[PDB]
């Protein structure tokens, strides 16, 4: 069904592991939940007040209220089990188990995309000022400086008063992980063909960060290919619902630009991370030449994958939105990593 992202030096057995942060070591109690287990499952508990509420107010759901009621019950015993037993819910756990269990426990009560509306009504107004946010890029005459600015409409647009407000009012640099003079010495080279972005949320991330700076790579040559979820996990964007906005927001060109080259993937993903040792063979195809990997967002980027080996350059670009994070990573809340290996 599922196989392993392309770009993964083989063999990804010992040595691809999805998860950043390790919450235990072999050596540890097997029968007593760790220090970061607790943590970490309490990031998930806590968790639990904003989806019930989004959850309940879902009229499309019938009898939304009760079926909320019912998940923030069921959720927080699954969690309330895995404190007691780290063996219990196919634990140990990891960022990606919490997930998938918050995920399984809404599914299973029949809700199919709770923060739809929401969704909608982001990439609506994200819409009517992606002319305005991408005419101030094109305004910007030095190809690095352009590049810096659509870098931190990515970082403002993975928190987004306004998106525009937003993108001046980012943490200092040096940032946490910052190897942004790096890949802007090679960017000036041009020497980047094939570009896959492994993208997260909905509204104006994926309208003003990400979809200007795909525009930029496509007018200096390259070819980009989106991947998005196929399911809905909370606001991130999948792949049937840019399909639509690239559509609305589309001589068939995006302000000038030719998107011939521009290519939308499902990456066969149902969460906010992502283990990419199991991505769809639709992306696995549109990735076999690829020669950038970006993986954007906390989720993708930070809580998996920060670490990840990749063939060819990769770019981890997210804003850190837990106070876990921050702390594992000795930076700041809100603060940005744009973390580039090259070769
Ligand atoms: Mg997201
Ligand atoms: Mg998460």
């Amino acid at each position: 069904e599922m196989v392993p992202f392309p770009q993964l030096p083989m063999p990804i057995e010992n040595n691809y592991r999805a998860c950043t942060i390790p919450y235990r070591f072999p050596s540890d109690d097997p029968k007593k939940a760790t220090p970061n287990e607790i943590s970490w499952i309490n990031v998930f508990a806590n968790s639990i007040p904003s989806f019930k509420k989004r959850a309940e107010s879902d009229i499309t759901v019938p009898d939304a209220p009760a079926r909320a009621e019912k998940f923030a019950e069921r959720y927080a015993g699954i969690l309330e089990d895995l404190k007691k037993d780290p063996e219990s819910h196919g634990g140990p756990p990891d960022g990606i188990l919490l997930c998938r269990l918050r995920e399984q426990v809404l599914r299973e009560l029949g809700f199919r995309d709770i923060f739809k509306k929401v969704k909608d009504e982001e990439n609506a107004k994200a819409i009517s000022l992606f002319p305005q946010v991408v005419s101030l890029s094109d305004a910007i005459e030095d190809d690095g400086k352009r590049l810096e600015n659509l870098v931190r409409g990515i970082f403002a647009g993975n928190i987004f008063m306004s998106f525009l407000a937003s993108c001046q009012n980012l943490v200092p640099r040096p940032w946490v992980i910052d190897d942004l003079e790096n890949f802007q010495a090679k960017w000036i080279n041009k020497s980047w063909k094939k570009a896959v972005i492994f993208v997260d949320n909905s509204g104006a991330d994926i309208i003003l960060g990400i979809l200007p700076f795909a525009r930029e790579l496509l007018r200096r040559g390259a070819q980009v290919v989106l991947a998005a979820n196929e399911l809905p996990s909370i606001n991130d964007i999948t792949c049937t619902e840019l399909t639509e906005i690239l559509s609305q927001l589309k001589n068939g060109q995006l302000l000038g630009v030719d998107t011939s080259k521009l290519l939308i993937a499902n990456s066969g993903n149902d969460l906010p991370v992502i283990d990419l040792s199991r991505v769809s063979q639709e992306l696995a195809y549109l990735s076999s030449d690829a020669d950038l990997v970006i993986v954007e967002g906390m989720g993708r980027g930070i809580e998996t994958n920060l670490y990840a080996q990749f063939k060819c350059d990769s770019l981890k670009i997210g804003m850190v939105k837990h106070l876990e994070v921050a702390e594992f990573l000795g930076g700041r809340l809100y603060d940005c990593v744009f973390k580039f290996n090259e070769v």
